[PDB]
């Protein structure tokens, strides 16, 4: 009516010609252009690419985990899904700026909660703009003092419709774009679910966008393949409170993907 | 060869047809839409927009005071541009993370200069994505504990040549716009002179994009215009250290714009 993947798909096609080779941190090589942006639709339907098959459940998996904000890999890796780690994504978004140890020291009563309050704002004062919410890369935590957020979600409510702008600092095309989108706007289709809203769009700006080496080929394939129309999450259930939100409780349908594409 | 502020220009014509009206914080009414992208080439010519005069002088002035981090506005205020004021851009950049009083009082010795970072980074690891340079909007600070950022410049660098991409929270594209973009611009334009590098894009990402009801006309006005070609920023002289930049060290050629347009 028109495609949305077909947006990846474009920027894709853009990086791979005319895209230059970069080296990052790890030293592996990779093609890449600053900047760029995509609006994906959440309105009766799910942005769950189609022109390669993503783990729907290693995506519900580990959201719901950041949200319940656990900083225990075993508390999502217990559902076949890939001596603590650290403090990851299920901790700077609820328990954040109080001091942390381990994971069995309930923090209950510690934190500044940094979910809750976009969940709160947007039933006090949804007019307003601030309602961002931040996010770090653990391994720069300490790195060094004042460290820069890795990403950030602005939300944007109107018309009774929540819409977020997720921004990352740096893209991996390859096989990490694809999972982010549908992270980001199942989180956002279980917000507006649980503040009377209805989902709206979703928009993904990055900074330093790339694709590695060892992914062109596959991607060159993954080019061909035609995009399918695109699902249709429903969450069979009522809920009100961000934390009960129970696995089973979601059931993606109208998904009918091209194969798999192991990327490295 | 195409042309820059058509970008602008295009934009503001989407606004205007099918953005929704929405009432901010003031109270005032605005059509605005979630979400925007803008690449500004800076190479060999300088985003200064022609399809209206901007106020050159106004941007070089207070940059170069947000740069010499003063808090004092007449410090910028005493060369005709518009008991103190508090921690506005002239200080969230050098003098950030050090308890402030008033501006008499020298934190040469304080603050976590955010700026000089960058400029640093780029002289030792240009490779790193983490550029960014977070900024705030002095009315959140103690609005609410952990105050989200109101923008952030992640930087860029390869084949010799520095990008910055601007993400702002909120978007006044009226007057509010097209000011910024010549404004961290010039600033790019800057510390490439100063870090051995060339000028090569910029993107400006915005949340919500707006345009205030009292702009409508005189904006359907600016469309009718055609642009011109843009500027070019010569800046004469040779430096190293950031906060020597002199108000006459820049000169603008190749700018002939259409009549001012006063915007409210």
């Amino acid at each position: 009516p028109p495609h949305g993947e077909l947006q990846y798909l474009g920027q894709i096609q853009h990086i791979l010609r005319c895209g230059v080779r970069k080296d990052d941190r790890t030293g592996t090589g990779t093609l890449s252009v600053f900047g760029m942006q995509a609006r994906y639709s959440l309105r009766d339907e799910f942005p769950l690419l189609t022109t390669k098959r993503v783990f729907w459940k290693g995506v519900l998996e580990e959201l719901l985990w950041f949200i319940k904000g656990s900083t225990n890999a075993k508390e999502l890796s217990s559902k076949g899904v890939k001596g603590d780690l650290g403090p990851v994504y299920g901790f700077q978004w609820r328990h954040f700026g109080a001091e942390y140890r381990d994971m069995e020291s309930d923090y209950s009563g510690q934190g500044v909660d940094q979910l809750q309050r976009v969940i709160d704002t947007i039933k006090t004062n949804p007019d307003d703009r601030r309602i961002i919410m931040c996010a770090w890369n653990p391994r720069d935590l300490p790195l060094m003092a004042l460290p820069p957020c890795h990403a950030l979600c602005q939300f944007y409510v109107v018309n009774s419709e929540l819409s977020c702008q997720l921004y990352q600092r740096s893209g991996d095309m390859g096989l990490g774009v694809p999972f982010n989108i549908a992270s980001y706007a199942l989180l956002t289709y279980m917000i507006a679910h649980i503040t009377g809203l209805k989902p709206g769009d979703f928009i993904h700006t990055l900074g330093d966008a790339h694709i590695y080496l060892n992914h062109i080929e596959p991607l060159k394939i993954q080019l061909q393949r035609e995009p399918r129309p695109f699902p249709k999450l429903r969450i069979l259930r009522k809920v009100e409170k961000i934390d009960d939100f129970k696995a089973e409780d979601f059931q993606i349908e109208g998904y009918n993907p091209h194969p798999t594409i192991k990327m490295e």
